[PDB]
């Protein structure tokens, strides 16, 4: 058990126990004989059973057990030096600093701090920032923490004690952001953004994922911010990236969150009525837009129209996807037959032009 | 690890993120909403990751990790509840009474007497 010496040589031969009664006898009295046997440091004097304890505490590594090594001292009472020196071979534990405070407050003060390095070492840190909580270390408990790569601790320690104004919260949120955007996980990186008060770049984070659902949930988190320009530009960007695999009307109302985007949103309807043509045309184009669109007065059909031709695309080279060639095809379509009306011919010949010229140049026939 | 459950409510469909996301910013600007969700406690306000904290603590049950479940209320704060807590249920041990006189010296005296029936 506890001191497997003793009992070894405790329950020896008869004749062993009686040469050890004699030899007691001889010591007690009255002495190199009590020496040789030091269990009977355990009846003949204190000088004597604290070498039989040390003997014991040496003999204690074999069967691997520092717990009882460290806490032999506590019955001889050096506290102060077994926790002194279990520090320097590694050895100091949770046990050990139990009794810490025993010997004094200053002494557990000091246990808890290089027991705090050794749980380092042991990949601990989370006890660590713990131990170090303790006394009351609450700004070094979550630095530790952060650079041994565990942010969610850290954060909750750091809202625990800290108050929601502290400076040194806010910069945990954008570190562990920062690393979360080179790991792919952006919805999260846009979560700690949005924890950290400053959700401008929550959007942009969200929407750097690329995929269309991505994009329409950064263009609503854009929207609820207040960044009402910057939900528009994503749910714009986000319309064409819903049109590939087969969803039209999907983007029809998604470019509807925002009151900018009606021009697109018409513009989207021809898309939509030019691919369904490759399964009159002029007048079906404008009929449909009174029916779905409920935009039936001249009054804001030229304002609708002024906000589309702002807007320049690029010269639409031979090598493109016949996808945004059809859009930009389709929008200069839908600028044509809106400026045949309420203006002059002129400008709807020369958007039918533009239009016509767009599709011949990019090898589309 | 020592958070099984936001580690497991966290790595869902991207659509339940951006959901979260939403919601988050939903309550961050102004809420019901965020009751459903408590892992948004971590980054919502302090009310909230504390219920979060409560929710895990009460689930490190099934797993059987006492030292988890007293550890966190250091986290929390609450020292002297935890403590005297942890001697009702038999569950007051040497990790506990490590920190027992952070709140002072005769916390740390009770705790160790308290120790000493249970052992």
């Amino acid at each position: 058990s506890l001191l497997p010496l003793s009992t070894s040589l405790d329950h020896r031969s008869k004749e062993e126990l009686h040469q050890d009664c004699l030899v007691l006898a001889t010591a007690k009295h009255s002495s190199a004989d009590v020496e040789e046997r030091f269990h009977l440091g355990l009846f003949t004097d204190r000088a004597t059973l604290y070498r039989m304890i040390d003997i014991e505490g040496k003999g204690h590594l074999e069967n691997g057990h520092p717990e009882l090594f460290h806490q032999l001292m506590l019955w001889k009472g050096d506290l102060k030096g077994v926790l002194q020196t279990a520090a320097e071979r590694g050895e100091l534990t949770d046990n050990l600093v139990a009794m810490a405070p025993a010997a004094g407050y200053h002494v557990w003060l000091w246990a808890v701090e290089a027991f705090a390095k050794q749980l380092c070492f042991q990949d601990q840190y989370v006890k660590a920032a713990s131990h170090l909580l303790s006394i009351h270390k609450v700004y070094e408990a979550v630095e530790l923490l952060k650079s041994n790569h565990f942010y969610r601790e850290a954060i909750a320690i750091a809202k625990a004690r800290l108050r929601p104004e502290d400076p040194v919260l806010k910069d945990l949120y954008l570190s562990w952001g920062t690393v979360l955007e080179r790991d792919g996980h952006y919805a999260v990186a846009a979560k700690c953004y949005l924890g950290a008060t400053c959700a401008y770049d929550a959007a942009k984070v969200l929407a750097k994922k690329g995929d269309a659902a991505s994009l329409r949930t950064a263009a609503e988190l854009a929207a609820i911010v207040g960044e009402d320009e910057l939900s528009a530009s994503l749910a714009l960007r986000c319309a064409q990236e819903l049109l590939l695999a087969n969803n039209w009307v999907g983007a029809q109302e998604a470019l509807q969150l925002h009151e900018s985007l009606q021009g697109q949103r018409l513009v989207f309807c021809l898309l939509e009525l030019l691919s369904r043509h490759l399964e009159p045309f002029v007048e079906r184009v404008t009929a449909v837009w009174k029916s779905i669109f409920s935009l039936d007065t001249p009054e804001q059909y030229q304002e609708a129209f002024q906000k589309l031709q702002n807007i320049k695309y690029p010269s639409a080279t031979n090598n493109t996807p016949a996808k945004q060639l059809l859009l930009h095809i389709c929008h200069d379509l839908t600028l044509a037959v809106l400026s045949q009306q309420m203006a002059s011919w002129d400008e709807a010949v020369q958007a039918l032009l533009r239009a016509v010229v767009r599709s011949y140049d990019s090898g589309s026939f």
